[PDB]
């Protein structure tokens, strides 16, 4: 079965909780990896949590977070959804300090980038076998989504960036077939900035909503078809999606400069001219999380919206978030089901531990009754080491 | 295979021991979850122990019981029968502080309720994919069986309660097909109280034996067909089934008010006008466990009975108990085999630890020789943390 | 595939090492069960180590060996051959303080005996489902092989004893089909004593070599066909097989009274009128292990033998041992392959620890070059707890 | 599927990183074996890391290295590629202090040598069942590759050595079919020394590149067809491959005596008259690792080469290395893909711990962009015990 990716997003009214791994609470006693970016992705049969570890465990000296983000120890691993990430239940995927993965209906594509800042190489694997490599073309931290790539009709698609994180960089869409890059195109996107894209399939095409780290407090997006014919823009809503950001106000269909530098990985789902935005509750801190339905927020610049669903209270830490979908081949539905995950970051810099790790929660969009609450990390810091 | 559920309960003379997990003894050293309600449910292929954890391990500070029962950390997980519940051998099922699960012959249905007390939502999954949600209709702690739902002819059935635990509440039967609620009905049950139902299939219908927490020291029951045409009553026997309860005496076919407030999850099996009652040995404490065959105990109020089989000595702690069955599709038999599990609760409030957990034992009904004994938890408390 | 069991034992010249689990060395740090009787048994696809645990781990207070042997905590579990027995890699089989198991080509038969000394019940399971029970018929510690039962042509066979361990008892052969006892017969064996039988299939029949705990320092045997037509005797060799025993000398075809009380589980393989005897090296202590080929030792009473192969040095602890076979269905050979396991007992009474546990080694008989050595337990006692 | 082994080595330009297990970093906290020789071998379906352990974990007294290398505790185990080797994720293979393994397309062959120095025996298993044994013919430490054997057209091939490690010894090629030795031949190799061969299939034949521990600082090789018709030589390049070795200079097609005694397990791949050499960066210490393409280095003695790719910095410890391939049956390619693993040795004798262990990295040859870097072990020594 190759996933067709021809269905449109399911009608939904809210988000039902799908998983919670309690990774950090468990790792207080058990043998649990220090991780970041616990992104979920699914096949036609099952869903997995992928994550990066520095190959060190919680409550151990090697968790010391003074290690560079881009270290030769960092690996992409995966485990079943909702389980603490341990060396006893986790599969090895790739050596990587930046990553993506996705399933085409027949096999897993994993992308793991390692190597030096001035010449990083993405290693592509299909079913665990190396199938291609892509080397840095600007010699400045080649990097990718940190969430699932999107697959449509036997090809999978991702976005890579190379260049400054605080100025204009270079952005490419990649089309990958059975692990081999068969087409790419560079975005002609002066004055845009794309990092950490959350990309999903929709009606035979792909939509990516990303992080502008340079000068936008709204999120950039890029959409494209199977030929890589693309469109670009920013989400117009004055309900700003990045962190940090200003208070809600008048939005822009280009980058909103106020509080624009820096950011956080996030996602949104487009429905017609409306948008579901996932975002932190705080405008300044990685605290809280909420889903907002703004029925004209993709294309209109007002700050009005119609629904807010609480996910994590502003008094609790949140973190990266990303989209994942469940295809009809998996669910039996006739539409593409949107879901998202949230990383709940504990430790440095906000808290007095030697380490930084995340646990995770995830939700799927449903057209049935839901409720807002807070499902935070719950660990009591610090630990013993 | 869909399980037909048309067979009648097997003839039995007693109970043979099926499993014992020694979870707490093992958790003295190993990495074992703090758990409650270790209920068993089976498919046509295998049996699993489902349970709720606070996402915390024994011998760790996060096991501190002062965590509310209905926390955002609580999850429904499952592991193979008879194994200590560890993060290294347990599958994640649902985020949940009250739960049920059962298999229809084709896939697992799990029901996990989380959210706030005033608006809890049951997330239903079939084969791990969200298929439906049910929101609180009385805004007062929507809650369910804490043991296996019952499946007959491709539909599965459960009971949910919403409302006070110390007065009249609202009780609904749900009919669920491939994880979708296809029918429900509210019980017209003034003066009844239903919590924590133990429900099993028998001859194409379902029988549930429950807990009256309001004003009954005998157990309420509800039985229904596939259309949800129901009957209700209380077990008539003067061999009282709840805990606490009075000394055995004259029963009632309605709620027995003496020592009626409070209670414990339990079960019973009806055979004609007779009943197999599982109950604690103490009338005041959650201590001991025994099976009693009262050949007229379903419909008659005398305190006479004919067989007692010891399961746990009165000098050892017991706890919740529930029914599970093994269908002909699993066993090759021509009848529905009754089994039960018992939770052996250690820690608070009866013991001086920061935590409360249970281990489990289980037994199956056989028409061959058996013996009474005591198979208690066996852990020596307190632990280190 | 049902195993035919019609082949005769393979011609062999010696024993090649098959496994070593290093369980106790590993359990110095890892989470490893305290176990006894690590017996191996195989299907047509794989081999497993079965074992009894008190549901406690090494380096923990619950390993305190003052617990009765026959406790309600004892369980029969299994794990893959050669792996340390941990709660993370072990399957639960049965609640049991005496056990046997074997595979008929279609499913696993497990037999676990629990309950009180005066009324123990063996629970039989086939594919994990209870299929029969057998209750004590002399009310005096019903007990069985502690090694694999033997299967021939769709039936499996075992020996149970009930009665004194220091005088005449009662011995029965059981024939079991898909987990159900279909025939049994009591041995007419005045002045014999049978415990802890090691039974293997050979040419459509079964041979058991056992432990006389009453008054024999040679080993009793019983052989029988599928109808339970049986023969009994003792191994005639003056190379005495039990522990304790006298120095080698003139044997007897009945029980050898010198040093006859007490014993150890062991095994031997009959070839024509000759015998391979596995035995401790010490006549008085459970120390060392060796395989002896005595070409007339089944029926002749001299103390001459022709081959000795060292297995464990006399300076290292040994313990229980038993036979297992690999059938043609597994191996592809045209003969029945004999193997054996040895339990290497550490701790009490010989050593200053609170616990007693065994690790294991195993060997298979080959007709190719082999070597004698010592493969002892290797743990450094005591541990920390 | 039997692997044909008829394809030729893939064209490559460099090495892409395939795995890194961080075993020692993880073992600082988790339950991880002390291991050596973590060699990779693949089937038509998956790849595994095989290794030898002393049956002891990191951070435990049993890791005390003073245990002889050739102990009765040493076992060959395997785990998935890239996972820390733990008792909870590792399969038992053989009792062994020297080993090989490889898959023929239908099943795993493992070879494990144990026993005394004067009479060691190789136990061969196919699909885990003993199929043959080979006893020492010179009575002086029978020993084998410590990396994967090579399979071609349903036969698998290995090299064993028996005799001195510091003078002339005896070297045999074995041809093994379904775990049975069907042919062997002794190398007529006066003045050669072969240990620890790294052997791979190429165009229906096998090439082995080995370690001369007697008097060669270049590497000996032996190649042979399916009939065991062989050729022998040494790698001619003045880019010397062993450790220790002299500075690069004029090579020889026979053993280079300068710094020739001692050595390290390593590998090289022949392409026409050229060679990819993997070697330590230091000439005196087991430090660093690099791949060197010398386009005439198989047959010509100059010290010129054309490509160097860094793998481990000279400031970090390396260790043994070996070849493994991925056959077309696994990859879908039309050529035989070369890969290699490196063992990163920590502890004694270079570091102040009681133990010695390695972690691993591995790379596969690709004809696409790659990059040099350093991917060292990363553990901070000493540990607690
Ligand atoms: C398991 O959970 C239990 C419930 O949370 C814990 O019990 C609680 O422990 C805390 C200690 O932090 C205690 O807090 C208050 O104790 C005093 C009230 O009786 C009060 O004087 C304290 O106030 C002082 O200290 C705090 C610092 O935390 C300052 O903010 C104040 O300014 C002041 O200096 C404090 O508020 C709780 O009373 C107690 N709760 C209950 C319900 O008993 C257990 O400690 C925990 N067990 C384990 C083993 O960890
Ligand atoms: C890892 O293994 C190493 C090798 O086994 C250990 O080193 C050995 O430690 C032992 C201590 O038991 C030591 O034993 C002898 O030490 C003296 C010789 O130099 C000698 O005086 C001792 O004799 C005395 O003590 C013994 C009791 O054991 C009595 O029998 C005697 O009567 C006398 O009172 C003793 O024989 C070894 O010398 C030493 N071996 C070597 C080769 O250096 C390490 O201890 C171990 N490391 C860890 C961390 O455990
Ligand atoms: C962590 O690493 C940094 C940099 O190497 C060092 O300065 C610091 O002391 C370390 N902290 C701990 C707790 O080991
Ligand atoms: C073990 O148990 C016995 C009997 O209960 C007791 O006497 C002894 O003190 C215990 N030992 C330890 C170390 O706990
Ligand atoms: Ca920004
Ligand atoms: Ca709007
Ligand atoms: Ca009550
Ligand atoms: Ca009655
Ligand atoms: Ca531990
Ligand atoms: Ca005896
Ligand atoms: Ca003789
Ligand atoms: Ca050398
Ligand atoms: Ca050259």
């Amino acid at each position: 079965v190759i996933l067709t990716g021809n269905s449109s997003l399911c009608p939904i009214s809210g988000w039902a909780i799908y998983s919670k791994d309690n990774g950090i609470r468990i790792g207080s006693k058990g043998d649990v990896f220090v991780i970041r970016e616990p992104f979920i992705s699914c096949s036609h049969l099952e869903c997995r949590t992928f994550f990066l570890t520095q190959g060190a465990l919680l409550n151990d000296k090697h968790s010391n977070g003074t290690v560079k983000d881009r270290s030769p120890y960092r690996t992409l691993m995966s485990c079943p959804v909702g389980e603490a990430p341990s060396p006893y239940n986790s599969r090895f995927e790739s050596v990587a300090w930046s990553a993506s993965a996705c399933h085409d209906g027949m096999g897993w594509l994993t992308i793991g980038i390692s190597g030096p800042d001035n010449g990083a190489v993405a290693v592509l694997k299909y079913n665990g076998i190396i199938t291609d490599t892509i080397k840095s073309w600007r010699n400045n931290i080649l990097r990718t989504q940190e969430s699932e790539c999107a697959c449509v009709n036997g090809s999978c698609f991702t976005i890579m960036t190379d260049g400054p994180s605080n100025g204009q960089a270079s952005y490419k869409i990649l089309k990958i077939e059975k692990g081999k890059v068969t087409k790419s195109i560079e975005l002609n996107a002066p004055n845009y900035h794309y990092e950490e894209c959350s990309c999903y399939p929709d009606t035979g095409k792909v939509m990516c909503v990303c992080r502008d780290n340079w000068h936008g407090s709204n999120r950039p997006w890029v959409s494209f078809d199977q030929n890589l014919d693309y469109q670009i823009g920013y989400i117009c809503s004055g309900v700003f999606g990045d962190n940090p950001r200003p208070n809600d106000g008048t939005g822009s269909c280009g980058p909103v400069s106020s509080n624009g530098a820096n950011g956080i990985k996030g996602f949104s789902f487009r429905y017609d001219n409306g948008v579901w935005i996932g975002r932190t509750k705080s405008t300044s801190s990685r605290s809280g999380f909420e889903m907002i339905w703004d029925p004209n927020g993709w294309t209109e610049t007002d700050s009005s919206f119609s629904v807010r669903q609480d996910i994590v209270a502003i008094t609790d830490w949140s973190g990266y978030s990303g989209s994942f979908v469940q295809h009809p081949e998996l669910t039996g539905l006739d539409c593409m089901r949107p879901c998202f995950w949230v990383e709940l970051i504990r430790g440095q810099p906000k808290e007095n531990t030697i380490w930084t790790s995340g646990s995770s929660i995830s939700f799927c969009g449903v057209n049935s009754d839901t409720v807002g609450w807070s499902w935070p990390d719950g660990a009591e810091l610090p630990f013993s080491i």
